[PDB]
C-alpha cells in the first residue's frame, strides 16, 4: 500500500486528542524555564518531593481523559477502572519523553528533573530503570505532541482491564485511535525502519511498567502506612 494518511474524520480525531494532551501537559514542553535538579539508599528527599507533585500529575491524566469525547461517553464505572489501569502508563510515558541525555534526567510534572538513582531510591525502585531505559529509547523515535497523545489514547482505551462492561465499545474507540495513529505516522515519515512495529512495542513496555508498579505498590501497600502517600495516589493505585 502507498501508506494512507489521515482521513477527514481521523484528522478531526487527531486534533481532538492532541488538544486534550497539550492542555493537560504539565507545562508542555519548555522544561527550560521551569525544571531544576535535586542536590541515601532511601531518599526521603526525593520521595518527599514526589509526594508533592504526584497529585497534580495524576490529576492531569484524569483531565486528559475528561477531554476525550469518546471517554466521557463511557459509564463512570468503566471510566474509573480505565483511568486506574492506564494512569501509571501515561505518567511514565509523559516522563520518558522528557529524558535529557545531557543531564541524563527525566522531568516529572514538567518541573522536577531527576536522575535514575534519585528516582530509584525516591520510591520507584527498578521501575526507574524501566522508565529511564524507555526514555533513552525514545530519543531516537522523535515523537511530537500528537503521537504521544495518540499513545496515551491507546493506552487509555484498553479493554482488558478487569471489570469493564462496555468492552466492545472501548475496543471500537481504541481501534479508531490506532488507525488514525497509524495513518498519522504514515504522514510523518520517520527515518526509522519498521517505525510502526517498533513503536507499538513501547506500549507493551509501558504496560509492563504499569504491572510492575502495581505489584510494587501492593508489596509495600501494607508494609507502610497511608500517612505517607497522597490520598489521590491511594484512590488510584490500590485495589
Ligand atoms: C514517573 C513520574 C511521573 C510524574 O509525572 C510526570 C508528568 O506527567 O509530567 C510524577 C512522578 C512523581 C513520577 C514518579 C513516580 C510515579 C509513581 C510512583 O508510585 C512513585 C513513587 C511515589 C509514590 C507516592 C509518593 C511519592 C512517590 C513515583
Ligand atoms: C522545541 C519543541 C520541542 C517539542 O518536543 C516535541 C518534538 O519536538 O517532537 C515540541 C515543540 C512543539 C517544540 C517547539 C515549538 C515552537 C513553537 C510553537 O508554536 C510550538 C507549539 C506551542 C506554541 C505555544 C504554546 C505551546 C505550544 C512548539
Amino acid at each position: 500500500g502507498h501508506k494512507p494518511e489521515p482521513t477527514d474524520e481521523e484528522w478531526e480525531l487527531i486534533k481532538t486528542v492532541t488538544e486534550a494532551h497539550v492542555a493537560t501537559n504539565a507545562q508542555g514542553s519548555h522544561w527550560k524555564q521551569k525544571r531544576k535538579f535535586l542536590p541515601g539508599k532511601v531518599d526521603l528527599e526525593a520521595f518527599s518531593h514526589f509526594t508533592k507533585i504526584i497529585t497534580p500529575a495524576i490529576t492531569r491524566v484524569v483531565d486528559f481523559a475528561k477531554k476525550l469525547p469518546m471517554f466521557c461517553e463511557l459509564p463512570c464505572e468503566d471510566q474509573i477502572i480505565l483511568l486506574k489501569g492506564c494512569c501509571m502508563e501515561i505518567m511514565s510515558l509523559r516522563a520518558a519523553v522528557r529524558y535529557d541525555p545531557e543531564s541524563e534526567t527525566l522531568t516529572l510534572n514538567g518541573e522536577m528533573a531527576v536522575t535514575r538513582g534519585q528516582l530509584k531510591n525516591g520510591g520507584l525502585g527498578v521501575v526507574s530503570d524501566a522508565i529511564f531505559d524507555l526514555g533513552m529509547s525514545l530519543s531516537s523515535f522523535n515523537l511530537d505532541d500528537t503521537e504521544v497523545a495518540l499513545l496515551q489514547a491507546v493506552l487509555l482505551m484498553s479493554s482488558d482491564r478487569p471489570g469493564l462492561a462496555c468492552v466492545e465499545r472501548i475496543e471500537k474507540y481504541q481501534d479508531s485511535f490506532l488507525l488514525a495513529f497509524e495513518h498519522y505516522i504514515n504522514y510523518r515519515k520517520h527515518h526509522v525502519t519498521h517505525f510502526w512495529p517498533k513503536l507499538l512495542m513501547k506500549v507493551t513496555d509501558l504496560r509492563m511498567i504499569g504491572a510492575c508498579h502495581a505489584s510494587r505498590f501492593l508489596h509495600m501497600k501494607v508494609e507502610c502506612p497511608t500517612e505517607l502517600f497522597p490520598p489521590l495516589f491511594l484512590e488510584v493505585f490500590e485495589d
